[PDB]
């Protein structure tokens, strides 16, 4: 169990630690760390919730629905907080393509992978800090999809992150 705290994930921003910068986020208000589903679950319109019961409100998609963190292209530091550390296989990061439609349901086919970090089947610390590169053809509202792949189960934790690239 874990979430991306910086830039705050859509789920994290639903919690008090995230400033309640997103409202009406279901279970994300209290447990943004709990978005767990089998690896390679990428159901269109169910990316933000990973199809998990109680997280459905996260799946709404419009240009203005969610709070964005202002970022630039180039290097971006990602910080996870893990409420329950687990042996780790992988960390993968995707971002929406230039030209994507922010008023349509999220579809993984409209993202590119932009980073992949081997967890080496080790147990990470409670705070995990990684740097990824944001491609320079992205401007404006984009969604980053951060996926923590568990080493000793068939599951992953899924974190949609709303950013404004300027
Ligand atoms: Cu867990």
């Amino acid at each position: 169990h874990g979430y991306v705290a910086s830039p705050g994930s859509r789920a994290f921003f639903g919690s008090s630690a995230g400033g309640n910068l997103n409202t009406n986020v279901g279970r994300a208000q209290w447990e943004p760390q709990s978005i767990e589903a089998p690896k390679n679950t990428f159901i269109t319109g169910k990316l933000a919730s990973a199809g998990v019961s109680g997280f459905e409100p996260l799946d709404e998609q419009t240009a203005t629905r969610w709070h964005k963190t202002n970022i630039t292209t180039g290097p971006l530091d990602i910080t996870w907080n893990l409420t329950a550390q687990h042996r780790t296989a992988s960390w993968d990061y995707y971002i929406t393509k230039n030209g994507w439609n922010p008023n349509q349901p999220l579809d993984i086919k409209n993202f590119d992978k932009i980073a992949s970090i081997d967890g080496k089947q080790e147990v990470p610390n409670k705070v995990v800090k990684q740097t990824i590169n944001i491609p320079t053809d992205r401007k404006g509202y984009h969604v980053i999809y951060a996926v923590w792949g568990i080493g000793d189960t068939v599951n992953a934790f899924y974190q949609a992150i709303d950013v404004n690239i300027q």
